[PDB]
C-alpha cells in the first residue's frame, strides 16, 4: 500500500542541517526551495511519516507558500522560521503534547501570517479596510484562520482526511486558538494570568483553558523568535521587520495621522532605545515564563538576554 | 435580462473611502486589490450602472492592470490615481459632458500609460529604440494608445460593443486625443492657446477644436494631480519618480551622454529648487488655466499652491 | 522548404545597434525584450542563417532566459552579455573558429551561469548544500552545465538536432569545458600555463588541449567583461556584484562566520583599493595574456587599462 512505501522512506537533510535543526537558534538559511524539505523533516520528526500523505502534504506546503505575499518581513521565510522554534519546543518537550497537538501546532506555525499585506491591524481599521468590517478584533489573525481553512478545503490539500470528524474539529480548533493567540495585543492578558497561575499552583496542563494559554504563550514566543537567533541574524532581521513598520508609517502620514516613533522612518535614531524598550516590556517576560512553565526553552530566553546585551551596546555607542 | 440585473446592482465602498473618494485630495491607498473596485465605483458614479456590462469591464481592468509593469512611477497605481482625478473633475463639472466623453475620458486615464518602461520619449530616441522608428513623435503616448486598442481587440474585452459604431468611433477618438495630450511637450502650446482664447472670450466648449484642448489641459491636470495632494503623499510620490529618472539619467550615462540635472542622481541635492522651478514653470500655470476654464476645479489649485510653500520651505532648511 | 525561407529572411537591428554591436564595449541596454533578438541577430552574423532553426533557437533562448534568477548581477542580462563579448572576439578571430566552437561558444556564453543564486562556491560549501554534496569541485559551474543539458533535452529544445551525433557530442564538450572554465579558481593556473607556453613558443592552435585552454581565458574574459567597458557602465555594475557579494557576507555572519572584507559590507570604504587590487591580479593578466594569444582583442585590455586609471582616481579623492 503507499502508507506502507511511506513507512519504509526516510527523510534526510544535509549533515549540517541534521546537526544544527535541532538547536534554537537555526537559521533556516536563503535557500528557498529547501524550506519545503525542512518543514517535512520537521513534521517526520515531530510526528511521524505516517502523520501526513507526502504527496497531500506537499501540495499543501506550495499552495500556503503561494498565500504568503512578498513583503519584506511578514513573509514565506517568517512562516518557516516560527515552524521550526515550535518545532525545538515540541522536540524539547516531547512528551506532553498529543498527536494531534504535534500535527495541529506545526500547521498553525506554517499558516499564521497567511495572506499578510505588511500592514498592522491598527492600519487597517483606520484606512477602514472591508477586513476591518468583518473582524473587528484580531482581524488580520482571523483571517490568517480563514486563509488556513480555505486552502484545506481544495481538492487534494486536506491533509487531516485521515482523522476522524472528532478529531478533525480538535485539529482546527487548535489551530485556530493558536493563530488568534499571535495577536500581540492578547499576549500581554495571556501572559500576566498564566505567571499568576504559575505562582499560586494552579496552573494545570490536564486542564483544557490551562493548556490553552500555554499554548498560547508557545505560539507568542515562536512568533518572536526572530529575538533569540545569535546577533547576526537578530540584528539583520530587525532591518526587514522596521522596513514594513516604516512603509506603514508612510502610509499613516497619507491619511494624515502622525504614526507613533515605532512607525516613522524620521526617528531611524530611536531604533536602539525602541528595541531594548521591546526586550523589557515584551520579549524577556514573555521568554521568562515559558521557561518557568517549560524549563527545557531556557535556550531562547538565554539567547534573548544576549540579544538584549547587544541592544545595550549598540546605544553606549560601543 | 442581463442588464436589468445589473440596474438592481449597488457598488458601495467602505464609509471612509465613499466619503472622501469625492475629495479631490483623495489617496487610492496601498490595497492594490481594492483599486479595481474604486475604478467601477466611480464609473458607475460618474457614468451609470448601465454604462459598461460589469463582466466585461472586470476582464477589461484586469487585462490593463496586466500591461502595466512593476516602475517605480509610472505603474498601475498611477493610472488609477490620474484616473480618479479625472472622476472629481467630471462629477463637479457634470453639467458639461457628454455620456461617451464620460465613458471615455476614465478609459483614457486607466489607459493613458500603458506598457510605460520608466524612461521618456528622449530616451528611446536616443537609444534608438523600434518605437521611436515607428512613431517620431509622441513616442510613448502613441504607443500607450496602440496598446489600448490591442486590449479592447481582445475577446470579451470590448467594453464599447453596446456602442453603434458611430459612437464607438467618437469614443475612441476622444480616447485617442486625451492620451497624446498627456505628452507634456504638447501640454506648453496647449495652454497658451487655451490661455489667449479664454482672455479674449473666444474660448468655445461648443467648438469641437476648443473643446479637445480643454479636455487636452484636464489630462495635464491629472497626470499630475500628485502635486495637487496633501504634502505627505506629494513627498513620498517624489521619491518614487526620481527613481525612475535617474534610472533613465544612469543609463544616458551608459550611452555616453551627459544627462540633465534632473535626470541625475549626483544632482540629489538640487531637488527642491528643481520641483520649485518645476511647478513655478509647468503645475501652477496648468491649475490656473484650468480653474479659470472649470472654476469647481479649484481645490487642485489650492493644493497645488500648498506644496509649493511646502518645497519652499524644504528650500530654506525648513 | 522551411530552411530555403530562412536563408532568405535577413535579420536587422536599428541603426545605431547594428553599428555599435560590432564594439568590444557595447552595452545591451536596459530593454529586456530587445536582448533576444540581439542574440539572434549575433548568431546570424557570426554562424550563420542557417545554422540554427529559428524556431527552435527562439524555443531555447526563452527557456534559458526563464531558468536565470532575479538577483542583482548574475542574471539574464550577464548572460547576454558575455554572450556578446564573445561575439566580438568570434567577428575580430573570424578566421580561426570552425562552424562547431562557434555555435557551441555563443550558446556556452549565454547558458555559462544558469541558475545561479547569487552565492559562490565557498558559501554554498559552508552552507552545506546538496549541490556541493554532488559537485565537490566547480560546483555552481557543474550545475550550469547540467541546467544547460536539461534545457536541451526539453521538447522541441534541441538547437543541435540537425549535428550528427559525433558533431553533437563535439559541441556539447565545448560547451561544457567552456562553462567549467568560467570557475575563476581555475584562472589562475589557466593563465599561467597559458603565458608559459606563449612565451616558449610551444603554444599550438592545432593542438586540442592547448586549444581549450585558450578557449578557457577567452571565457574568463567574457566573464569578466564588465570591466572593459566604458567607465559609466563599469562603475554602476560594480554596484550590482557588491549587492551580492554582500547579501553573502550578511548569510555568512548568519553561519558564525567572519566573511573576508570582499564579502563584508561594513568594509564599504575598501572597495576603491579592492577593485584596484582585482586588477592588478586578475582583470590586466586576463587581458594582456588574451591580446598575446589573439592581438585582436586588444581593445578590451585599453578599456580595462583605462578602468584601472578611473579606480587609482576614485582612490586619491579625486
Ligand atoms: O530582531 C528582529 C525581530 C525584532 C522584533 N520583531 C517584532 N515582532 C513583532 C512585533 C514587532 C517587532 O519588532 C519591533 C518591536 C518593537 C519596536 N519598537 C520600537 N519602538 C520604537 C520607537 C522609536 C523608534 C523605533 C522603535 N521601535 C519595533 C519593532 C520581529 C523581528
Ligand atoms: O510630487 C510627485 C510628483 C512630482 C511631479 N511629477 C512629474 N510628472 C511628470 C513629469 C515630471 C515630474 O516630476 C518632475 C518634474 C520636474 C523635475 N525637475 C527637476 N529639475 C531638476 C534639476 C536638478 C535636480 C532635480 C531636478 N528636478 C523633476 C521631476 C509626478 C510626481
Ligand atoms: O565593474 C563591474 C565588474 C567588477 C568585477 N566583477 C567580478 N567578477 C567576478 C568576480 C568578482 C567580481 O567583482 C569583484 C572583484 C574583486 C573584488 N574584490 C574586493 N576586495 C575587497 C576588499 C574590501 C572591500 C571590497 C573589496 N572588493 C570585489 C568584487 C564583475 C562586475
Ligand atoms: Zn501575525
Ligand atoms: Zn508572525
Ligand atoms: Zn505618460
Ligand atoms: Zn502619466
Ligand atoms: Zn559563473
Ligand atoms: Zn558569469
Amino acid at each position: 500500500t503507499s502508507e506502507e512505501w511511506q513507512g519504509l522512506m526516510q527523510f534526510t537533510l544535509p549533515v549540517r542541517l541534521c546537526k544544527e535543526i535541532e538547536l534554537f537558534h537555526f537559521d533556516i538559511g536563503p535557500f528557498e526551495n529547501m524550506w519545503p524539505g525542512i518543514f517535512v523533516y520537521m513534521v517526520h520528526r515531530s510526528c511521524g511519516t505516517s502523520c501526513f500523505e507526502l504527496e497531500k502534504l506537499c501540495r499543501f506546503i506550495m499552495s500556503v507558500k503561494k498565500n504568503y505575499r512578498r513583503v519584506p518581513y511578514h513573509n514565506w521565510k517568517h512562516a518557516v522560521t516560527v515552524a521550526h522554534c515550535m518545532y525545538a519546543i515540541l522536540q524539547n518537550n516531547h512528551t506532553l503534547f498529543t498527536d494531534l497537538e504535534r500535527k495541529g501546532l506545526l500547521i498553525a506555525c506554517l499558516c499564521h501570517d497567511l495572506d499578510h499585506r505588511g500592514f498592522s491591524n491598527s492600519y487597517l481599521q483606520k484606512f477602514d479596510h472591508p477586513l476591518a468590517a468583518l473582524y473587528s478584533t484580531s482581524t488580520m489573525e482571523q483571517h490568517h484562520f480563514s486563509q488556513t481553512v480555505s486552502i484545506l478545503q481544495l481538492e487534494g490539500h486536506n491533509i487531516f482526511s485521515t482523522l476522524s470528524s472528532s478529531e478533525y474539529e480538535q485539529v482546527l480548533e487548535i489551530i485556530r486558538k493558536a493563530i488568534i493567540a499571535t495577536d500581540l495585543a492578547l499576549y500581554f492578558g495571556n501572559r500576566k494570568q498564566l505567571e499568576e497561575m504559575y505562582q499560586t499552583g494552579s496552573l494545570n496542563l490536564n486542564n483544557q483553558s490551562h493548556r490553552d494559554r500555554v499554548i498560547g504563550l508557545m505560539m507568542t514566543a515562536c512568533d518572536l523568535c526572530s529575538v533569540t537567533k545569535l546577533w547576526p541574524v537578530t540584528k539583520l532581521t530587525a532591518n526587514d521587520i522596521y522596513a514594513e513598520f516604516w512603509a506603514e508609517g508612510d502610509e499613516m502620514k497619507k491619511l494624515g495621522i502622525q504614526p507613533i516613533p515605532m512607525m516613522d522612518r524620521d526617528k531611524k535614531d530611536e531604533v536602539p532605545q525602541g528595541q531594548l524598550g521591546f526586550y523589557n516590556a515584551v520579549a524577556i517576560p514573555c521568554y521568562t515564563t515559558l521557561t518557568q512553565i517549560l524549563p527545557p526553552t531556557e535556550p531562547l530566553l538565554k539567547a534573548c538576554r544576549d540579544n538584549l546585551s547587544q541592544w545595550e551596546k549598540v546605544i553606549r555607542g560601543e
